[PDB]
């Protein structure tokens, strides 16, 4: 189908850890990271790999992982240390392979949320649930960056909004088969595991520390798009002749906020605004499968106008309470944004507010009642 598990929604079902042993250089540096990084000695051992054909990778999950193992590489190439000592040019050995795998998962070559989040993850023991002390990060970029804290707490909040991702059929067949109690408690558990995704997410608190993401591991995932350090862009060297600009990671790429929207009707990516044209061009660094469940979404017929047209005060409060937990999300996340970005910053990025806080009005302008 979509490649939406129901347990796990949008993530990767438990995704792979090892490569091929063709694969052990590119592995070896990836492991080693923050060592790599810290000595100097990452972009030299960059510069010196053979250059490996992909086609030894040979089902979905060996090819996530590679691409996920080569976007690290990329990321600490590029940036190095952090302090503005970049690279312009991606060395054709990783490059190729890099950008030949992207084209074939249909993915930019840079890291995405569905790489560093939706891939990077295992279970510690795979007989016990998915909490937080039974699972850890497959890769990091350096010692005290909290990479596995701000992977794993962004994984589980997808987790949690799967719960919800799973009632979605439930909605459109109780709309199809004029099933009104039906479609009340869908829209009803929804709300509720929104309402919950919402609460695993003040667990960012517990394991993500605002100094060490605002200025090392914000840095690892930032990207060269309108990017004045990269101002044209990376040269993808062997593959494309002209440097190319794409974005940096964002859970903007996650596609459970988008998901809402589309159902509950809220008209966010409509227009030419810049918060419609961004969000739009935040589906470009989703995996395929997910951007066409987004659409097909798009092109079913409108819950919101259901509920408008049927005169049912029950259906318009079960509406308005995923509205609300929606709403809820974003002001969180508008606090987060505060704790982790706003503040350490001061120790230009205001259209970054003016952006999220632009979502979060258009979400609660479709509320059915004030
Ligand atoms: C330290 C933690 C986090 C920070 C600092 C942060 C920051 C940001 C920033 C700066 C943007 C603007 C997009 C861009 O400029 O690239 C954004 C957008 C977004 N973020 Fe986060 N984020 C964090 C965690 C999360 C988590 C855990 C989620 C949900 C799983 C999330 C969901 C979203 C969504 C959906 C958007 C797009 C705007 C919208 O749909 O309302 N973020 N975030
Ligand atoms: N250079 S910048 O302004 O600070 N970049 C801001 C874009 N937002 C983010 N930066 O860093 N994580 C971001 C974000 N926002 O929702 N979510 C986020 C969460 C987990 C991930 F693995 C990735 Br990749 C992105």
């Amino acid at each position: 189908a979509y490649h939406i598990d129901e347990e796990v929604g949008f993530a990767l079902p438990n995704p792979q850890e090892n490569l091929p042993d063709f694969y052990n250089d590119w592995m070896f540096i990836a492991k080693h990271l923050p060592d790599l990084i810290e000595s100097g000695q990452l972009r030299e051992r960059v510069e010196k790999l053979n250059m490996l054909s992909i086609d030894h990778l040979t089902d979905h999950k060996s090819q996530r992982l590679a691409r996920l193992v080569l976007g690290c590489i990329t990321m600490a190439y590029v940036w190095g240390k952090g302090h503005g000592d970049v690279r312009k040019v991606l060395p054709r050995n990783i490059a190729v392979p890099y950008c030949q795998l992207s084209a074939a998962l249909e993915l930019p070559p840079i890291l995405v949320y569905a790489d560093c989040v939706l891939a990077n993850w295992k279970k510690k023991d795979p007989n016990k649930p998915l909490t937080y002390e039974n699972m850890d990060v497959l890769f990091s970029f350096r010692d005290g960056d909290c990479s596995k804290g701000f992977f794993l707490v962004s994984l589980l909040v997808e987790i949690a909004a799967a719960s919800a991702i799973k009632v979605i059929p439930t909605v459109f067949k109780a709309m199809q088969m004029q099933e009104r109690d039906t479609l009340l408690k869908a829209l009803l558990e929804i709300a509720s595991c929104l309402e919950k995704a919402l609460q695993v997410f003040h667990q960012i608190h517990d394991h993500v520390n605002p100094k060490a993401f605002f200025s090392v591991l914000r840095i690892y995932l930032s990207g060269w798009k309108g990017n004045p350090q990269l101002s044209d862009g990376l040269v993808y060297e062997g593959f494309w002749e002209d440097p190319k600009e794409f974005a940096g990671g964002s859970a903007g790429q996650s596609s459970v906020f988008q998901c809402f929207d589309v159902l509950l009707g809220i008209q966010q990516t409509a227009g030419g605004g810049h918060a419609a044209q961004f969000l739009q061009d935040m589906r470009r660094y989703m995996p395929p499968a997910h951007r066409n469940f987004l659409c097909s979404l798009e092109s079913n017929p409108s819950v919101r106008e259901f509920v408008l047209s049927k005169g049912d005060a029950g259906l318009r409060e079960a509406y308005d309470a995923c509205v609300k937990a929606l709403v809820s999300l974003r002001s969180y996340h508008l606090q987060i944004v505060t704790k982790y970005i706003l503040i350490p910053a001061s120790q230009g990025g205001t259209d970054l507010m003016n952006f999220l806080k632009t979502v979060r009005s258009t979400t609660e302008k479709s509320l059915l009642k004030e």
